């Protein structure tokens, strides 16, 4: 599938909000514990994302997430469009579960789990980390 | 130069602290406005970094930055080593200066400037964004 498609959603765990972005074509993840599930947090996260990867369109499973003028301003500025028409959210949460006692804060456990997931070779042998980079460079060259 | 070398430092602007990571070989940047210049912030940032890129060693211009047990725990966990033996900090700040009135918060202006810098083609024609991805994939293949 297309190299500029991302999925963005918020799970909850321990009374906190985890924003999770998946690079659809590769399965690569960025996630962030956010204080509140708001347009401002989402806008900000999108700007961070877009400055790091070529982000053409973003899908979500909660469309209402994308209605705030704040979010609209961020996709306007970065040049992003919504997607209208895995779950890595289960798996990520499987991994957080495993590493939870290795860290005091949920946020640290999240980043441990992002790390584990992104490196883990899918022997059949690339990792998600290796695939996104290969796909985006592939698509340069 | 080696594809797993990163530089990490904190500039100040408007009474706030900006953590800036540079991928040395490419000139690609990740930056983040942090509330305080502490070991905890640095540790956390390093975990985020390492889960996204293959991070072998990290250089800094303030070695004392890396002495806290907190920071040590993060490079231990992610498998990172210090570097002992551009400035993109001028340039980044040039760009923040330019975009400042486009955003209410310093943090947004930072992310705008990271975006601008990472995409900007160095016509001679790749961007920093294109080079890191090419270098890391290059180094896979
Ligand atoms: C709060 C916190 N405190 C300490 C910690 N620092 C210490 C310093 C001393 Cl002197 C003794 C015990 C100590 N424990 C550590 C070592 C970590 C840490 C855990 C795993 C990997 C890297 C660092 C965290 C961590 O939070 C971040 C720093 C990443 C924000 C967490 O959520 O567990
Ligand atoms: C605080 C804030 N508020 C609003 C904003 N939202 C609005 C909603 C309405 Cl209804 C009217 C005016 C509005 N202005 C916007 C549109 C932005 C924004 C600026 C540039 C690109 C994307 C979003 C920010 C922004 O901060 C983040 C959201 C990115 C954390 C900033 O620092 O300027």
């Amino acid at each position: 599938c297309s190299p500029g498609i991302w999925q963005l959603d918020c799970t909850h765990l321990e009374g906190k909000v985890i924003l999770v972005a998946v690079h659809v074509a590769s399965g690569y993840i960025e996630a962030e514990v956010i204080p509140a599930e708001t347009g401002q947090e989402t806008a900000y996260f999108l700007l961070k994302l877009a400055g790091r990867w070529p982000v053409k369109t973003v899908h979500t499973d909660n469309g209402s997430n994308f209605t705030s003028t704040t979010v609209k301003a961020a996709c306007w500025w970065a040049g992003i469009k919504q997607e209208f028409g895995e779950s890595m959210n289960k798996e990520l949460k499987k991994i957080i579960g495993q590493v939870r006692d290795q860290a005091e804060h949920l946020k640290t456990a999240v980043q441990m789990a992002v790390f584990i997931h992104n490196k883990k070779r899918k022997g059949g042998g690339y990792s998600a980390g290796e695939r996104i980079v290969d796909i985006i460079a592939t698509d340069i060259q």
